[PDB]
């Protein structure tokens, strides 16, 4: 593990101790460098526990006239890559960029080192364990540092811009990556030109992403905000206002299935949901959802409203028979059962609501046949992503869709007890038309505020009600166990004294007493701890809770209410049949331009 | 007292303006003082009532050209000092030195006064009656105040460095101890070269700490970052990122008893708690907690709730027996009672339970000796200290197990009414499991609230909540006693009038009325009165007190949760066996260094 890196780092220092000519290097003394290139016996192939040469650890430690002796020794020095596990191998170039010296980079390119060497080490992969990334080349080591004189005089002795690595990645999407942008997007605008003398943007990883969208999806704007100047075109300009038009070739990607919007939203990173308020997009999303997408969404809203209705008015009218057989005791309440098939239809009244149960069952089986070949497509973990996707009301409907295709199972084969699942299906239903809050301007941040009140502060907290409900109640209930249950009904058996101390513990009830009798002493000093325990100040301290969760999300409702808008569009553009929705922007063909789709804006900025 | 030193300080000031000689020496003219050397009459041994000299008086008020002709009169006087009980004696330099006048000073050492004498009085120790804390030698004075050119004058005349006190404080403690630490570091770093020419710091005081252990203790975090950066080794450094090796011999401290993290956690300062914030602690208690600490905190919470439930089952099946008479009044209601000891067990299913009774009466054995053999090490009001350690969790569980032990000495002697301490027990123990929410992200925090709102803020207002309520008590009483107690049960006795109307206080129980009588005339608008002077604002007032008491909790849980950590950590390292836990750190002996153990870390800090 990392304990590992630790052996071998002092594994390491410790060989660097040992032998006397590889210490002179880092000792920098030239006598006993000159004494020791004196003799013969002084190998010049000595290596340290991990894979080394006396070149390395003499650029490592900063000594350039303490290697440039040995250069004279033998030019084999500067070809020799490492050889061992956590360092694959590096050459002398890999470590000599790094500290930018030029005078020991202007040796090594005169000694004819390898100009590109590609280096895959443990410490050198993508991963949370490690602190840097680079790349695999030298070149990419010399733009990301920031050192343009050997950029450019790395670039003259060869090592070409176009060159993969593990993983895929350019050199652009290295730059991309990375912070400190304001010192490296000028610096991505030096060194795109040297290869213009498809280009170098339109090749992609392998995970299949262009650099434009990878500047998208991880969530920097600065050089977003850059790199959209280059397709910008300016009209003309009279007085303080000014005109512009965009192109639109790339950022709404038609012809291709995996498009930007819908790239740039599902993101894990928090970033990226501000990069929707820039120009270009908001304009775009704006105007799709003002033209097209508000009246489709109501249709829909209407139309799942007046099922719901039909459905309750076709669920309250249910057969029932008059009972068998008289009760044979007390204790117990019941005077109708569940009617038997065979009698259940003789009249006009019983033929009316069979239309009613078989529109029930169609759209019970129409609303379950869609959302099940979804998941196939992306991935369950990603279906039920995160709240802006909506996931917490996509599992209730197919929830509501299995219990009322159930329910005719249930019916048909002669059941008792077929109250169960029609009550779920009941109260889940009414429960599930809360989706169709997105559409508003007032009520999105309602229902995101009850949905991350619900999932992310009640369960980090219920375990202490629980177990001081649960002490209380097996007191109240060993108190009671030798009393006649005729005059104080509760805390007879142990579930009844659970139930009823919970319902105390919210106040809905009242606090049980008699005046008739005479109650035993421990009652009351148990009552009445219980009454400043738990009513009183455990109760107040999760309502603050609640307030404080309030008001962290009241800050920022007109930034959190255009991410789920422009996630419904995209969803209802992908879902809905192609001849309904158009295209966006402007055709270009007629006007004299060639085969693409503009949008144009203006603007009142100058003074 | 304070008024002691108030008279003997007047005392002092008008016995000097009683005598012309020692008064000629603050008003500072020099031909009266000619006149008074030319005669004989006036003596050299003029003493005030507190023990004084003339040159003590002239060094005092700023008068060197005053005091060099009284250096002529006899070389005597720099050396007498003082007889008295307030100051116990001082020379000319104790308070020459703290004017910072370099010629007197000189003239003085010229004369030959003692380079090192000690002073003890009242106004001289550590005490909060004084203001100032100084040491007792001159060196310490001159070191204190901040002139290093006295400094290397008094040194070069003797005065060796290591030179203990009363309580045993060297110079360094005294150094540590002050304020404006950034003037006194440097000089610190020039103090300890001196003496260079075991060392002067592992010399302890008499409480038993070195100077490290007592800047860890009293809560100084500048002069502590200061003093790291000796240990401090540095490896190679390569780009950006740079690695670090600390020492690690007196930090952990192995061998001793007394380590560093358990004396710097239990301190009354508050400020001692920020310095675990910094590096090479941070990093380690990190490193042990997610190794280590966690798999056994489970294990060990799994193991108690596990057995709290068997006590429960164990408790709830109790033996009862069908009552022998019959209840020969009304008011009264019971039906059974305990069964007696030789006819309790007869069956199979009441042999069951012995194993639960026997298995509880032993986890209550061997926890009650535990933390017992605890408190003789350390102290009672120690171990009782404040919250962070955990004392009104250690109170509880002791509690629990002397009442459960006793449980079982009620029941053998066929005593009747075992259902008191069985109760308290069973609501205790369930209300002690909350402790082992110490282990977890998001719960820490919590019962630390609800510990500081139960026991700092309802003790110091349930005074005026309680008389509010006994002058309605009395007034609800007084008046119904005047009528039938089967139309109207509450407010018969006393005892129930005060408990019914601190139940009606709490909005639990509602008003009781009456409507097929009549109620008397007071009733009504000393109850109106009563709910718009105790319902509404008495209470709302203290809801509104709870939120204030919870706001100012909720800003520091990052560094509150982090104490209680480690001192979880260092009391389940002190308590389990040896074997389970190893050591920390790197040995060091086998990659060529000596006997010492290290810790590594890497840093990506330079740009
Ligand atoms: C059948 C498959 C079921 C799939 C279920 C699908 C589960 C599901 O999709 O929702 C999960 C929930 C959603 O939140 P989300 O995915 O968006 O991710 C963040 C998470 O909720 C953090 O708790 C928040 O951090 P904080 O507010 O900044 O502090 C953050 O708010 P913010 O960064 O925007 O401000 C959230 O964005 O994330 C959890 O809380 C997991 C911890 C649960 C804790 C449970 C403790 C017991
Ligand atoms: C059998 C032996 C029993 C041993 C019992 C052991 C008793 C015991 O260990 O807890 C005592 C309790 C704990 O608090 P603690 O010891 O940590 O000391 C501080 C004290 O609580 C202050 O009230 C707080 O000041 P403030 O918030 O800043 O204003 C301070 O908070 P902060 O400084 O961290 O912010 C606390 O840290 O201290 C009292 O309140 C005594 C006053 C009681 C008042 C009673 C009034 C009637």
């Amino acid at each position: 593990w990392e304990q590992y890196r630790d052996r071998v780092n002092m594994l390491q220092q410790e060989r660097i101790r040992d032998s006397p000519l590889l210490q002179a290097a880092k000792e920098n003394d030239l006598r006993l460098l000159k004494i020791l290139l004196l003799n013969q016996s002084c190998d010049f192939q000595q290596r340290g526990a991990v894979g080394e040469t006396a070149l390395h650890v003499a650029a490592l430690y900063d000594n350039l006239e303490a290697a440039t002796l040995l250069m004279e020794a033998a030019p084999e020095l500067a070809k020799e890559p490492a050889l061992c596990e956590p360092f694959v191998g590096q050459t002398a170039l890999h470590i000599a960029v790094m500290n930018q010296n030029l005078n020991l980079v202007r040796a090594l390119l005169a000694r004819g080192a390898s100009v590109s060497a590609r280096a895959t080490g443990a410490a050198f992969r993508r991963s949370p364990h490690n602190l840097i990334y680079y790349g695999e080349h030298p070149l990419s080591f010399a733009a990301c540092v920031g050192s343009e004189e050997i950029v450019r005089l790395l670039i003259e002795h060869g090592a070409d811009i176009r060159a993969q690595d593990s993983l895929g990645n350019t050199v652009l999407h290295i730059l991309i990556l990375q912070p400190n942008k304001t010192f490296a997007c000028q610096m991505y605008n030096l060194l795109l030109s040297y290869d213009e003398h498809q280009s170098l943007e339109l090749v992609p990883n392998h995970q299949g992403l262009t650099p434009f969208k990878l500047a998208g999806v991880e969530g920097n704007t600065v050089m977003f905000q850059h790199l959209m100047q280059k397709r910008k075109h300016v009209q003309w300009t009279c007085g303080p206002l000014t005109s512009t038009l965009y192109d639109l070739t790339e950022i709404d990607s038609w012809g291709e299935e995996l498009s930007f919007l819908e790239l740039v939203v599902s993101s894990k990173k928090r970033e990226a949901r501000q990069i929707l308020e820039q120009t270009p997009v908001k304009e775009l999303v704006s105007f799709k959802w003002k033209k097209y997408g508000r009246p489709y969404f109501c249709v829909l809203a209407s139309l799942y409203i007046l099922y719901m209705i039909c459905f309750t008015t076709c669920c309250i009218y249910r057969p029932l028979k008059l009972r068998d057989d008289n009760r044979t005791d007390p204790r117990d309440i019941t005077i109708l059962q569940q009617k038997l098939l065979q009698e259940a239809y003789v009249t006009h009244q019983d033929n009316i609501r069979l239309v009613g149960e078989l529109v029930t069952v169609t759209g019970a089986v129409i609303i379950l046949l869609l959302e099940i070949p979804d998941i196939f497509r992306v991935g369950a973990s990603r279906y039920f992503g995160q709240t802006i996707l909506g996931g917490p009301f996509h599992v209730i409907i197919i929830t509501y869709a299995s219990l009322v295709l159930l329910t005719m199972v249930m019916r048909l084969t002669n059941m008792n007890g077929e109250v169960v699942p029609l009550s779920f299906a009941l109260v889940l239903g009414w429960c599930s038309v809360m989706y169709f809050a997105r559409g508003f301007q007032m009520l999105g941040p309602f229902t995101i505020m009850i949905q991350k009140m619900i999932f992310g502060d009640l369960m980090r907290f219920c375990w202490l009600m629980a177990v001081v409900i649960l002490g209380f109640a097996s007191a109240f209930h060993i108190t009671f166990q030798t009393e006649d249950p005729n005059n104080l009904g509760e805390f007879s058996d142990y579930p009844t004294a659970l139930f009823s101390t919970f319902e105390l513990f919210l106040t809905i009830i009242d606090g049980p007493a008699n005046y008739s009798v005479d109650l035993p002493f421990m009652y009351c000093i148990t009552y009445a701890a219980f009454a400043i325990i738990a009513t009183l100040l455990m109760l107040n301290l999760f309502i603050a809770m609640m307030g404080d969760t309030h008001w962290r999300v009241a800050q920022e409702r007109d930034e959190l209410w255009r991410a789920q808008v422009v996630a419904t569009t995209v969803m209802l553009e992908r879902k809905m049949p192609r001849f309904l929705w158009p295209r966006s922007g402007i055709c270009g063909y007629e006007y004299g331009l060639g085969d693409r789709w503009f949008l144009r804006v203006e603007n009142h900025h100058d003074q």
